[PDB]
C-alpha cells in the first residue's frame, strides 16, 4: 500500500528534483514509515555514529580506552578538521575524536576513529556484531563521501539505518554507560538545526548526526523524544543527479514536518 504520508513525501521528492530515503520507527508502537526504505544511499557523515559506537563498544571491557591519547600529525589532516588541527602535533583522546566526529563532524577525527578500529572494515564488521547486514563502510575520509549514484561503497538503506539507530540509542547494543554517552554526544550536535530538527515542533528533544557529500547528497539519522510520547528514530537521506548540487537541508526539514505531521 501506499499512505497519505508516502505520498506527500512522494510530493516532495517529486518538487525536489532528487532522490529521497525516509524511515521512521515510532517506539510507541514499534510502527515504521518507509519512502525508498530498502534503496542505498551513501550515507556519508552519518557513518560517523557507526564509528564511535564501535569504539564505545569497545570501551566497554577497558576502561581506561576513552582516556587513550592518539598522535594528530599535520599529514593526518583532510578537508575539515576544526577541532583536530586544533591539536596538530599533539594528540587527542578517543573520547575526544568521538565527539569531535560526532558534534563537530571532523573528518581527521572519524580517521582515527576508523584506525582504532582497523580500518572501514572494522566499523562495518561492527554493524554485523550488532544485527545489521546492511551497512558497509569502505573508505576513509574524506573519499567516503564521493556519494556516486550506483556506487554501493559506503551505503546503507533508511530501514536499516534507523533500526541501528534504536538499537544503538535506545536498546541495548550498548552497554548502559555507553549507550547515554552517545545519547549526550548525540543532543550536543552543533550541525543539525536546519536539517530534522527544523521539521519538527520546537518543544521537543533531538539528538541526531547530519552528513554532506558530493551529488548534493544531504543527510541526518536523529532520536527524537516528543513532548506527551514515547521516543521515535527518523532517518533522512537525500542525494541528487549532478555532481556539484547544492545541499538541500531544507528538503530534510520538509520530510520531518510531513512524519510528524502524519504522527
Ligand atoms: O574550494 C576551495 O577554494 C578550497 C576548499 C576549502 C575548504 C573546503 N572544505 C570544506 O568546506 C569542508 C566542508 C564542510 C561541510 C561540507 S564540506 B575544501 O577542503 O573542500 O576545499
Ligand atoms: O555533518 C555535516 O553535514 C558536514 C560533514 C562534513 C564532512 C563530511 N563531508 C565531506 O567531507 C564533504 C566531501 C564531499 C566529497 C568528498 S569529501 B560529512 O559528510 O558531512
Ligand atoms: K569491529
Amino acid at each position: 500500500q501506499t499512505s497519505a504520508v508516502q505520498q506527500k513525501l512522494a510530493a516532495l521528492e517529486k518538487s525536489s528534483g532528487g532522490r529521497l530515503g525516509v524511515a521512521l520507527i515510532d517506539t510507541a508502537d514499534n510502527t515504521q514509515v518507509l519512502y525508498r526504505g530498502d534503496e542505498r544511499f551513501p550515507m556519508c557523515s552519518t557513518s560517523k555514529v557507526m564509528a564511535a559506537a564501535a569504539v564505545l563498544k569497545q570501551s566497554e571491557t577497558q576502561k581506561q580506552l576513552l582516556n587513550q591519547p592518539v598522535e594528530i600529525k599535520p599529514a593526518d589532516l583532510v578537508n575539515y578538521n576544526p577541532i583536530a588541527e586544533k591539536h596538530v602535533n599533539g594528540t587527542m583522546t578517543l573520547a575526544e575524536l568521538s565527539a569531535a566526529a560526532l558534534q563537530y563532524s571532523d573528518n581527521t577525527a572519524m580517521n582515527k576513529l576508523i584506525a582504532q578500529l582497523g580500518g572501514p572494515g572494522g566499523v562495518t564488521a561492527f554493524a554485523r556484531a550488532i544485527g545489521d547486514e546492511t551497512f558497509r563502510l569502505d573508505r576513509t575520509e574524506p573519499t567516503l563521501n564521493t556519494a556516486i549514484p550506483g556506487d554501493p561503497r559506503d551505503t546503507t538503506t533508511p530501514r536499516a539505518m534507523a533500526q541501528t539507530l534504536r538499537q544503538l540509542t535506545l536498546g541495548h547494543a550498548l552497554g548502559e554507560t555507553q549507550r547515554a554517552q552517545l545519547v549526550t554526544w548525540l543532543k550536543g550536535n552543533t550541525t543539525g538545526a536546519a536539517s530534522i530538527r527544523a521539521g519538527l515542533p520546537t518543544s521537543w528533544t533531538v539528538g541526531d548526526k547530519t552528513g554532506s557529500g558530493d551529488y548534493g547528497t544531504t543527510n541526518d539519522i536523529a532520536v527524537i523524544w516528543p513532548q506527551g510520547r514515547a521516543p521515535l528514530v527518523l532517518v533522512t537521506y537525500f542525494t541528487q543527479p549532478q555532481q556539484n548540487a547544492e545541499s538541500r537541508r531544507d528538503v530534510l526539514a520538509s520530510a520531518a514536518r510531513i512524519i510528524a505531521e502524519g504522527l
